[PDB]
């Protein structure tokens, strides 16, 4: 019932975040926005960008979503430049009161919380309802050799989606 | 005292460019003007490190004695254009470098979220982000004459003056 969109915030074609975003796509029947495809240009605020097929598709896909998972790697203690660039095309027109769940992909140690805070702050900036439950996945959460999440990491991801579904239900109610 | 200023707005007609070009001219700073769109989207691939503009970005920031980061506040964060540019950089160019933050906002309480994002990312590349920071709102610009107001020029000088003191301290 919930029309879920997942944004892959990593621009790296061979990166870890893409494993997570494609897991959500396949396992939860989510529409992926895969920033590793580089079909969205740098935002420059010019009118012609609003006519580009991929800018219109980004805006339409996020507006129509019942809920969004924003995934990002932590790059230098923030979300990716790629993800922020995509969000610069969007606004409260597509996000107002939309349930949003955040998942960051980190390099281990204490990485990921700075990206999650950046994402929560920007999320509130477009007036999304960023849910309480959030998640950081470290490299041990990934089997890169088989392009998958570990069983434990699939369960942690499901926990975010389950809460996001409860927030979707409340927004419908 | 080799100063670099990054214009974080990608908008050719934007306000932040007035501030960044003010600093370039008044304080003899080298500008990195992201409205030129000569830097592509970061993708981590090896070939990007051979691009002239990526090499220029890295060399310009590495050799700077001090850096002003300017950004507009876009959705309560620094611009995607500025964050994209920083994703090319690292502690290799920033470690212990004095860095001053100036955000350009739309009025009201805008600009602090951008400053916070820039300070957190700046520490993440191990810069010494100085205490003094600034937000300029639309009234700080005379856009018709492509200039800052005299009051705004004094505020910008205050940031530069503190950055020069931190530069001198780092010369230890
Ligand atoms: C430009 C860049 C900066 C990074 N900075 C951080 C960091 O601040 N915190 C962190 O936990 N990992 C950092 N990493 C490592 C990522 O967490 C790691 O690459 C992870 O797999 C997610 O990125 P990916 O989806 O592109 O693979 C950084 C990696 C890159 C490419
Ligand atoms: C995509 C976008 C989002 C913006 N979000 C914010 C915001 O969160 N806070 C704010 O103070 N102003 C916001 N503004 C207004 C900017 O502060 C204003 O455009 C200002 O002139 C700086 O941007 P510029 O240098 O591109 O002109 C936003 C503008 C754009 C284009």
């Amino acid at each position: 019932h919930m029309q879920l969109v997942v944004i892959n915030g990593s621009p790296r074609k061979s990166g870890r975040t893409r494993i997570l975003a494609t897991f959500i796509e396949k396992e939860f029947n989510a529409k992926i926005i895969d920033l590793s495809e580089e079909t969205l240009p740098l935002y420059n605020g010019e009118e012609y960008q609003g006519e580009l097929e991929h800018v219109r598709a980004l805006r339409d896909t996020v507006k129509k979503a019942d809920a969004v998972i924003l995934t990002s790697p932590e790059y230098h203690s923030g979300m990716s430049g790629a993800l922020k660039n995509a969000l610069d095309f969007l606004s409260n027109e597509q996000f107002a009161h939309k349930p949003v769940g955040l998942i960051a992909v980190a390099g281990g140690g204490k990485g990921g919380i700075n990206a999650l805070t950046n994402m929560r702050t920007v999320g509130r900036g477009v007036y999304a309802n960023v849910i309480p439950k959030q998640l950081v996945l470290d490299p041990h959460c990934f089997d890169r050799e088989n392009y998958t999440l570990t069983d434990d990491s699939k369960l942690l991801v499901k926990g975010v989606i389950d809460e996001l579904k409860l927030y979707y239900k409340m927004h419908q109610y």
